DNA sequence: GACCACGGCGCC
DNA sequence: AAACGGCGCCGTGGTC
């Protein structure tokens, strides 16, 4: 390309180099733009951002987030990554996309700008005739990137002093557990080492091995294996408790307070738009989509996620979303009727599991039922949920029978989905998002059947993902008008931050927007709560 | 110091 | 672990 002085014309494709991958923490090392056979290199990157009308090109959201960080209202526009991801969700990296669609991902901003221009031209051409994918791009993915950029730049407040105090307390309990484990082992060792633990349990203590690990075939020390050995030796329970505490402390309690941004005083994640095979988002650096909530200590950690002073968090959560989606996709009368009657499958299953009336089902019991309901739906074995429920194999067989027999058209939709998948080479969501599954025609059964479970799950999980994305795009401008903030997305949950005076109105509006985003054969119901912290806002 | 595979596990 | 699906991060063991 012909070198030309900054600034570039309108509609130019940007290229840029960051000191690190996280846009909220990155230094803008270089900035460039390409248009009309010319490349414009910015002598002064930060000031040059002001000359841009939009961030158009590869990883557009990243540059936009950095711009927002610097108080510049620069929205992301066209991004070849989004086009490639829609064509094939295995297109997740700019390295891969460049190689596949015409270029090479380098470390020079000018070459990145030129690459962005070429890739877009080529990828836009491949979207010719793909009207459903084109609809997803224009109406969902492209505007969503703008929404996500604002969310990333906003961040969420965290009670740092609380977590630091909690760390000291957990450390003392960990010390008690590890000391007991070493005593019971008869000698100290690296309890964090599963290799050393394996030898202690199975060679020294002579406990029976239950399972083997996948890649190397070692005797597994997983929680599922330990759960089976809970009554064989006192050391097992102590290890399980050590596992829980060290997991939470090393993953959340200790790292998170060190990740507070010095300018915003808040915690900033990244919402990756081209990272999953189903169309779901992912969250990273740090992952805020896996904040603990199951155990007491876990809930204690979730409490650290708080609203700004004078504000309140609003948590909105779709009700039984994939089951409702399944009802629409399959068209099963029995399942549709269940949601028309306003029933709760999770509660009903949980009542059966613990053998109690459905009014005696606590949140923890209902949570466990989700493993059973979705597990069985997506192909869990009779042997597994017999171990999950600690019931005889024969009973576990019977549950799987009645589950599918209650909803006959579900199995029909699955068989239809798999056959179409074999013929076309891909499955699709309700809106036409695709996932290629070539292993549907594998001659090895274990491989073929594994692919099948991936294949028929994708339209269900993906449709729910499409619906949430659409809801986010619609909801965002409404929130901006109300002075409320969209903070987090957790797959089928949104976390908002609103002024105390407007909290209830925001909750009501967001609920209605989410419920009426795209009507199905069954009503979409959304549970909403308001609180000073994340945990309180979901109760 | 970084990167890796692995086992393991937090969430949806 | 076991024929649930979808993610990212932890420490270990290991290389470079
Ligand atoms: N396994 C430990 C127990 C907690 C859990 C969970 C799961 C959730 N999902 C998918 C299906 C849900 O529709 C979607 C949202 O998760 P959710 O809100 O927790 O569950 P749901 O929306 O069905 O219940 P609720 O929101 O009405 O309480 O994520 C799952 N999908 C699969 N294949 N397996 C799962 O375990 C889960
Ligand atoms: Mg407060
Ligand atoms: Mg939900
Ligand atoms: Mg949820
Ligand atoms: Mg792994
Ligand atoms: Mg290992």
């Amino acid at each position: 390309l012909e070198e030309a002085p900054w600034p570039p014309p309108e509609g130019a494709f940007v290229g840029f180099v960051l000191s690190r991958k996280e846009p909220m923490w990155a230094d803008l090392l270089a900035l460039a733009a390409a248009r009309g056979g010319r490349v414009h290199r910015a002598p002064e990157p930060y000031k040059a951002l002001r000359d841009l009308k939009e961030a158009r090109g590869l990883l557009a959201k990243d540059l936009s987030v950095l711009a927002l960080r610097e108080g510049l209202g620069l929205p992301p526009g066209d991004d070849p990554m989004l086009l490639a991801y829609l064509l094939d969700p295995s297109n997740t990296t700019p390295e891969g996309v460049a190689r596949r669609y015409g270029g090479e991902w380098t470390e020079e901003a000018g070459e990145r700008a030129a690459l962005s221009e070429r890739l877009f031209a080529n990828l836009w051409g491949r979207l010719e005739g793909e009207e459903r994918l084109l609809w997803l791009y224009r109406e969902v993915e492209r505007p969503l990137s703008a929404v996500l950029a604002h969310m990333e730049a906003t961040g969420v407040r965290l009670d740092v002093a609380y977590l630091r105090a909690l760390s000291l307390e957990v450390a003392e309990e960990i010390a008690r557990l590890e000391a007991e484990v070493f005593r019971l082992a008869g000698h100290p060792f690296n309890l964090n080492s599963r290799d050393q633990l394996e030898r202690v349990l199975f060679d020294e203590l002579g406990l029976p091995a239950i399972g083997k690990t996948e890649k190397t075939g070692k005797r597994s020390t997983s929680a599922a294996v330990l759960e089976a050995l809970r009554e064989a030796h006192p050391i097992v329970e102590k290890i399980l408790q050590y596992r829980e505490l060290t997991k939470l402390k090393s993953t959340y309690i200790d790292p998170l307070p060190d990740l507070i941004h010095p300018r915003t005083g808040r915690l900033h994640t990244r919402f990756n738009q081209t990272a999953t095979a189903t169309g779901r988002l992912s969250s990273s650096d740090p992952n805020l989509q896996n904040i603990p909530v199951r155990t007491p200590l876990g809930q204690r950690i979730r409490r650290a996620f708080i609203a700004e002073e004078g504000w309140l968090l609003v948590a909105l959560d779709y009700s039984q979303i994939e089951l409702r989606v399944l009802a629409h996709l399959s068209g099963d009368e029995n399942l549709i009727r269940v949601f028309q009657e306003g029933r709760d499958i999770h509660t009903e299953t949980a009542s059966w599991m613990f053998g109690v009336p459905r009014e005696a089902v606590d949140p923890l019991m209902r949570r466990a039922a989700k493993t059973i309901n979705f597990g069985v739906l997506y192909g869990m074995s009779a042997h597994r949920l017999s171990q999950e429920l600690a019931i005889p194999y024969e009973e576990a067989q019977a549950f799987i029978e009645r589950y599918f027999q209650s909803f006959p058209k579900v199995r029909a939709w699955i068989e239809k989905t798999l056959e179409e998948g074999r013929r076309r080479g891909y499955v699709e969501t309700l809106f036409g998002r695709r996932r290629y599954v070539p292993d549907l025609e594998a001659r090895v059964k274990s491989v073929r059947e594994a692919a099948e479970r991936m294949a028929f799950n994708m339209p269900v999980q993906g449709t729910a993902a499409d619906l949430m994305k659409l809801a986010m795009v619609k909801l965002f401008p409404r929130l901006e008008e109300m002075g409320a903030r969209m903070l987090l997305q957790v797959h089928d949950e949104l976390v908002l931050e609103a002024p105390k005076e407007r909290a209830e109105a925001v909750a009501r509006l967001a609920k209605e927007v989410m419920e009426g985003v795209y009507p199905l054969a069954v009503p979409l119901e959304v549970e909403v709560g308001i609180g000073e912290d994340w945990l309180s806002a979901k109760e």
